């Protein structure tokens, strides 16, 4: 009975997405912003912009897909992917980000959630925590899923709280890639440890993963690949989680319908 | 190499900090217990704990300092200061420190390194040497920095890595009381002779010494006065190294803020 949310992410690269998407009703399958645009329009909740440029262009390229973003899309919008310090962060909220999303800058230095959240609001506040099993134990890793901080993620969750995080995203390394459900077993193991928003991500293949994250505690699933190729139609799971029980957000969509002429 | 750590260390008679420190907001400046708990709240790494008390009452003062900083303190904790055998060691440990320091016992008895590592690990035991110049070779001193062994500092420093100590704190007795910098020179003479993390003790006046001295080949730089007086405040110093290259912790900083606007 608890809302739930459904999120899609947008990997990003020198301004396109990365290996685009398979709407051939849209101008441009590799424009962020139509793409933004256009999951606004069929159901998606929230989306996330995560850049990977690599060039010494990322800050200015991050900057500018707010801008546009900002301008055209009216749900609420997360950017991420390398934000490592509090001016950039800043710059961007007041670019038009809702929300801005910190993994390893904040894992490093975790100062720098209380700073965001104490200038512009917890709500602000997204932590990416990007989590793999180790030895038996659930480890936080960093840079792009490539360090292994030894940090335990059952200390960095309670830890993301304290700081003043809005909401934790909940990434399963054990996941990446793959197509057999959510790390539920992860998103379990995090439940009880935090009263934040836990947003699932990774490993989502079929609608009924979305269900199983959700009976798992997830107050919010997160996918981007699995949208994009329309593997998944965001309709058709908003509509799948209705049926059986879940309250996703379906009243305040439209008609793609286009039954009768409104005018 | 691992990161560098910044040791804070208390020397204390009677149950009291001597000389106190200038943290007003503390409930009293001069308890070590309160003021071993703020520096791991605000980015120090870890904290020694030197008692100077002359009395019967000295070996009763230090067990139950001891249990007070255990039960609170989550940072790495060594106790020093007058350690003379096995038995006085081994209960400090069993109380809740977590290094104990050896000085002039170790010297007149290097076996006792050897029977602490056999029990508790070589991670559990400290070295401290304090060294001086003299007729130009570096020689060990006990008793407070007063008595000269005539052992040379190359021949104790292997000895002390042979008797399976954890690490070395070497103490230049040439930068007693002074504020011109850490003994680089010494520390450069003692890198190659170990494989043991060497932390340096006396001399810093300055943030620019912590770097020099790591530049010399210190694994960790302990101070006191220094940071007592608040001459260098520890946040500043973590974060001045982290800006000229040093890998320094970040993630203690701030630990007493948040997000909220108290007036």
């Amino acid at each position: 009975a608890l809302a739930k949310r459904i999120d899609a992410a947008l990997i990003m690269k020198d301004g396109r997405v990365v290996k685009g998407s398979n709407f051939e009703n849209l101008r441009d399958s590799g424009d962020p912003v139509e793409l933004g645009k256009f999951y606004s329009e069929i159901g998606i909740d929230e989306l996330s912009f995560w850049d990977i440029t690599a060039s010494v262009e990322k800050r200015k390229t991050m900057l500018e897909l707010v801008e546009k973003v900002a301008e055209q899309i009216d749900i609420p919008i997360t950017v991420g992917g390398g934000i490592h310090d509090f001016e950039t962060a800043s710059e961007l909220i007041l670019r038009g980000a809702d929300k801005v999303e910190f993994n390893t800058a904040a894992v490093e230095n975790p100062s720098l959630i209380t700073q965001i959240a104490q200038t512009f609001g917890s709500q602000a506040v997204v932590v990416y925590i990007a989590a793999k099993r180790v030895d038996g134990e659930f480890m936080v890793f960093t840079y792009s899923g490539t360090k292994n901080t030894g940090i335990l993620l059952r200390d960095w969750v309670v830890e993301v709280e304290k700081r003043g995080a809005g909401e934790i995203v909940l990434g399963s390394i054990d996941r990446l890639g793959t197509k057999s459900g959510y790390d539920t077993e992860m998103i379990r193991f995090v439940r009880p440890l935090t009263t934040l928003p836990i947003i699932a991500h990774r490993g989502a293949g079929k609608m009924e993963h979305f269900l199983e994250a959700f009976l798992a505690g997830a107050d919010a699933a997160k996918a981007d690949s699995v949208f994009h190729s329309r593997e998944i139609d965001v309709r058709e799971l908003k509509e799948y989680l209705k049926k059986h029980g879940v309250n996703v957000r379906l009243e305040g969509l439209g008609s793609l319908e286009h039954h009768h002429h409104h005018h």
